[PDB]
DNA sequence: TGCGACGGTCTGACGCTCTACACAGTGCCAGGGGGAGATAAACGAACGCTGAACGCTCCGG
């Protein structure tokens, strides 16, 4: 399932490259822990093999990921509460849920709001990070990275 | 009640100046009533314009 010199996405971090595998005992019980780090917040994440889909780390979605993203990306007929307190309390249960496709119509939503009447400032933080995030995961998704990634969505986000 | 002691309570604790200085860890947006501030009009008065008019010294045929 979980090889060395491959890339899984870890939540809340984006995407990642495993380094290794070590052996580390955690309370005294011997534990197949593997190692990984990001480049963004410049730490590394030990999570054992036995937990790790129970701690919800997700494999590199193949083309089956970027036609069903674009889908949603353009799914119109999308409706929000009037009330601004359940959406805010609703859109980082989503990002919190860890979905490709969720956090897919999140930030489609919150762009296309953010765009029509130009809500705030404080909003554009979580905004900026979902954007950062998703174009960190659709790196090795899509096979384009970096400038390419961000590049891509430029034509595809109207 | 008389006793001590236990206790809280309370106060200052000589004097200026050469010197002398400043001060920090935890939300958010929409709707709505005031008032300052720009716009064009408007009430009122006087400020110009029309040369005209009152009246003198004037060079004058």
């Amino acid at each position: 399932t979980f090889k060395v010199g491959d890339t899984v996405v870890y939540p809340h971090h984006g995407a990642a490259l495993i380094e290794a595998i070590e052996t580390r005992q955690i309370k005294g019980v011997d534990k197949t822990y593997l190692v990984l780090k990001v480049a963004q917040g410049d730490l590394t994440v030990r999570v054992p093999a036995d937990n790790a889909e129970f701690v919800g780390v997700r494999d590199v979605v193949g083309q089956d990921g970027l036609d069903r993203v674009f889908e949603v990306l353009r799914a119109p007929y999308a409706e929000e509460p009037t009330n601004w307190s359940r959406r805010y309390k609703a859109n980082l249960e989503k990002l919190a849920s860890g979905d490709v496709i969720k956090v897919a119509e999140v930030v489609r939503d919150l762009w296309r709001r953010e765009r029509e009447r130009g809500l705030s400032a404080g909003e554009k933080r979580m905004l900026a990070k979902a954007r950062q995030i998703l174009v960190s995961e659709l790196a090795l998704a899509e096979n384009t990275n970096e400038d390419k990634a961000e590049a891509l969505l430029d034509e595809v986000l109207a």
